[PDB]
């Protein structure tokens, strides 16, 4: 089941053309006036060129999927965007001022992310940044909205994340982050607990209380309307919590003694319906705690605000569980009715009766990463075309961030070495050994260290490189093997002693687990090969000089393994790295070093030779 519907007060989506033009207009220069068929193709191609697509004026199923990914606000072409044409700070000791904050994080967390982000650059150069609290700084950092005042409009949630100006005078070096995003540490809403036995810690989302997991703070269980979360998943066992900040419930310092803001509250000539930074330089939100702040002068600060709902019509009201939507009960956010996979929930017990809903918090974007990238702009750097480079336009979450050679190169190209960076694979121009090679949802996927190449047919150049984190962020630095499960069409990734199962970019719940869960002897803590067989549907996991079989139907291994690579296969070298059996052509190819071996399904002598780079990749 799944009927589609339009939700009351939702932002209609932009159609591909509308999207294209905006992308081309925003990042490529094609003027709003010149967009026509001719300009769309040509300019299109320039974008396609930059991102590795085929050069064509047509809007490719991937050309659209690419210009649909959140990215930086800066263009890809012509460093002629309001900064000094000489791309490089003329000093080596730079200052910055945080002018704006975001309500999604506590200042300490926001300050730290920025500093960590500057450190990204101090580490590989002689640039040293210092934070000043008054007057103009080299790099001013703010958070704003659509039109933030320098003439480069942001457009709400997702899409453009931030934009920084090149080193120069006035607006030069200045970094802006879109306030309509939700700034998490990259992995989900970040909230910093307010009081109790977890006063310093972050909420732990999800956390399990009474039978329900919470993915935002709740007043469930409470009587006094206060919000809370635990530090750990198991609240029942660990039992540590604190109150989540919200100025409707309480406020910090000031003279109001923790009481809630009073909304609206008259400040001088204005009535404020939220905290403001008016009257202030530190950028701290604040609010009168009584309706006439002048008359009573009772104020408290609003350092952080826990969110529950974003957009929709409920104005951030919390979800209600269980909630009934189209005659079915939902106890968690779903995408019923939305064709865009975005997750929402009702904010009342019944959507059918009330039609009130809202989007639930998503993974957000790390301010850290986004900052570090924007800050590269501020040092004079420009957009790299290297998928593994921080200064690539598109945003990709990377649990473990490492500045890439390409980045270090440029920053050191502008400034010193310091008082040597990761590199990125090129398939055709270098003979390399893939970590795992396997067909996925009908596409061949070639993995390596931090990147993956993919294709729908082996008689064409391979699409990529692409950082694998943009599909499988929870996966580690390198996989050991890959595979597909015949029953659910799910991807199963191996690495060290764990394995992950995904289904369409969604990390399986319960994953990762130790390989023992697959039914492998505790001795192995690695497996170097994997794949399924169309005839038998039996999954063989190769490690060293032995292999095993997995029953996907029975979810158990088969009668007493392992077997040998030579004892069960005639010509197969042990410690070989990959295996792939494309669907629909009885041939099983086993890869080792840079060159592979084939096989007919009905016979092991069944072979014909070849090599990976030449035979496999259009090279
Ligand atoms: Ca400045
Ligand atoms: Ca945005
Ligand atoms: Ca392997
Ligand atoms: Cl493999
Ligand atoms: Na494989
Ligand atoms: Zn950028
Ligand atoms: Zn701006």
């Amino acid at each position: 089941p799944s009927p589609i519907i339009k939700f009351p007060g939702d932002v209609a989506p932009k159609t591909d053309k509308e999207l294209a033009v905006q992308y081309l207009n925003t990042f490529y220069g094609c003027p709003k006036e010149s967009c026509n068929l001719f300009v769309l193709k040509d300019t299109l191609k320039k974008m396609q060129k930059f991102f590795g697509l085929p050069q064509t004026g047509d809007l490719d199923q991937n050309t659209i999927e690419t210009m649909r990914k959140p990215r930086c606000g800066n263009p890809d072409v012509a460093n002629y965007n309001f900064f000094p044409r000489k791309p490089k700070w003329d000093k080596n000791q730079i200052t910055y001022r945080i002018i704006g904050y975001t309500p999604d994080l506590d200042p300490e967390t926001v300050d730290d992310a920025f500093a960590r982000a500057f450190q990204v650059w101090s580490d590989v150069t002689p640039l040293r940044f210092s934070r000043i609290h008054d007057g103009e700084a080299d790099i001013m950092i703010n958070f704003g909205r659509w039109e933030h005042g320098d003439g480069y409009p942001f457009d709400g949630k997702d899409g453009l994340l931030a934009h920084a100006f090149a080193p120069g005078t006035g607006v030069g070096g200045d970094s802006h982050f879109d306030d309509d995003e939700l700034w998490t540490l990259g992995e989900g809403q970040v909230v910093r607990v307010k009081y109790g036995n977890a006063d310093g810690e972050y909420c732990k989302f999800p956390f399990l209380f009474n039978g329900k997991e919470y993915n935002s703070c709740t007043d469930t269980g409470r009587s006094d309307g206060f919000l809370w979360c635990s530090t750990t998943y198991n609240f029942e066992k660990d039992g540590k919590y604190g109150f989540c900040p919200h100025e409707a419930l309480f406020t910090m310092g000031g003279n109001a003694e923790g009481q809630p803001c009073k909304f609206p509250f008259r400040f001088q000539g204005t009535s404020y319906d939220s905290c403001t930074t008016e009257g202030r330089t530190d950028g701290y939100r604040w609010c009168g705690t009584t309706e006439d702040y002048d008359r009573d002068k009772k104020y408290g600060f609003c350092p952080e605000t826990a969110m529950s709902t974003v957009g929709g019509n409920s104005e951030g009201a919390p979800c209600v569980f269980p909630f009934t939507f189209l005659g079915n009960k939902y106890e968690s956010c779903t995408s019923a009715g939305r064709s865009d996979g975005k997750m929402w929930c009702a904010t009342t017990a019944n959507y059918d009766d009330d039609r009130k809903w809202g989007f639930c918090p998503d993974q957000g974007y790390s301010l850290f990463l986004v900052a570090a990238h924007a800050f590269g702009h501020a040092m004079g750097l420009e957009h790299s075309q290297d998928p593994g480079a921080l200064m690539a336009p598109i945003y990709t979450y990377t649990k473990n961030f490492r500045l890439s050679q390409d980045d270090i190169k440029g920053i050191q190209e502008l400034y010193g070495a310091s008082p040597l960076g990761p590199v990125t694979p090129e398939i055709c121009k270098q003979d390399i050994v893939f970590d795992g090679i396997a067909q996925i949802r009908g596409e061949i996927f070639f993995f390596k260290d931090r990147f993956i190449w993919r294709t729908v047919t082996p008689r064409d150049k391979p699409m990529g490189p692409l950082l694998v984190a943009t599909f499988w962020p929870e996966l580690p630095e390198k996989i050991d093997a890959v595979y597909e499960a015949p029953q659910e069409e799910k991807a199963v990734f191996f690495a060290g002693n764990e394995y992950w199962i995904y289904s369409a970019s969604t990390l399986e719940r319960g994953y990762p687990k130790p390989l023992t869960s697959l039914g492998l002897p505790p001795d192995v803590q690695r497996v170097d090969a994997a794949f399924n067989w169309s005839k038998n549907k039996k999954t063989y996991i190769f490690a060293g000089d032995k292999f095993w079989r997995y029953n996907e139907v029975k979810k158990k291994m088969d009668p007493g393994f392992p077997k040998l690579i030579a004892d069960a296969w005639n010509a197969i070298p042990d410690n070989l790295d990959a295996v792939v059996d494309l669907q629909g052509g009885g041939h099983s190819y086993f890869f080792k070093g840079a060159y592979y071996l084939k096989l007919e399904n009905q016979s092991l002598k069944s072979v014909k030779f070849g090599s990976i780079k030449s035979d496999w990749l259009g090279c």
